[PDB]
């Protein structure tokens, strides 16, 4: 449940995962949803501050005094829906959906957006299977 | 970095705390921040989605059809203010700061907060002690 930190403060193991949990649950019943990102065909409905957290690209998009009043965003007609979807979900989950079929698509729509560590782990997998 | 989840998917360790880390540097620049909560003569700005997450109390109040959509929320004139700052930083942080001279009025803000497992542990706490 709880231990002492190494700042002699009292910590909460779950905390984090627990809070994030909630914020999956809000997406999923469209609770307090302040934008949807458009995906070619697709939209995606969302939390700015999951998003900034998550995507260098995000952060810098919401961190900008034009952009970050607008309630619609268009991503780059190229991006994968699928491949967003899948990064939407990591974000929200801490869990990433790869598989064979989705890799390269999973990989650039990252590269895209921001997310560093997901496509290192990509590039591994890649790798691995070469 | 990452490991093989139960679901036999890939899970990020750090990343439930990686991203609570970046949404206490959004609060503490305040940014994306959509509410004042109103303690007595002290106000603390905050993302409403963080405040559901981690509080029965907000979660009903935030969810409520009039009031999710208002900017200032007063609590109750008898919440500590040191208390409920203590528990906005353990929502951002997963760290409680507990002391003698805070714990009665942490755990009767917590009990008006409706955070059951930090009023447990205030208990728990304050039983070793008499
Ligand atoms: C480059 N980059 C990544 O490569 C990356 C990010 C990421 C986030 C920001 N956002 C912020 C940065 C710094 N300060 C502030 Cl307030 C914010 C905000 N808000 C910026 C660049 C990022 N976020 C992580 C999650 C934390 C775990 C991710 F795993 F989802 C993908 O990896
Ligand atoms: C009673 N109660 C607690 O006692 C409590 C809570 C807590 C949260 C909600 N919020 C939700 C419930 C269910 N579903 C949805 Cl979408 C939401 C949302 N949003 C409701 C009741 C709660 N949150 C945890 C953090 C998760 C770790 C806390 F540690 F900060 C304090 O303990
Ligand atoms: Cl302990
Ligand atoms: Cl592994």
């Amino acid at each position: 449940l709880y231990f002492q930190g190494a700042d002699s403060c009292i910590q909460f193991t779950r905390h984090a995962s627990d809070v994030l949990l909630n914020l999956n649950r809000l997406r999923s019943r469209d609770i307090l949803t302040d934008v949807v990102i458009v995906v070619s065909r697709e939209q995606f409905r969302a939390h700015k501050t999951v998003l900034m957290a998550c995507s260098g690209l995000f952060y810098s998009i919401f961190t900008d005094q034009l952009k970050c009043n607008l309630s619609v965003i268009n991503l780059d007609p190229e991006i994968n829906p699928e491949g967003f979807c899948i990064l939407l979900d990591f974000m929200y989950t801490s869990r990433l959906n790869l598989r064979e079929g989705n890799i390269m698509a999973v990989m650039a729509t990252a590269m895209y957006l921001q997310m560093e560590h997901v496509v290192d782990t990509c590039r591994k997998f890649i790798k691995a299977s070469e």
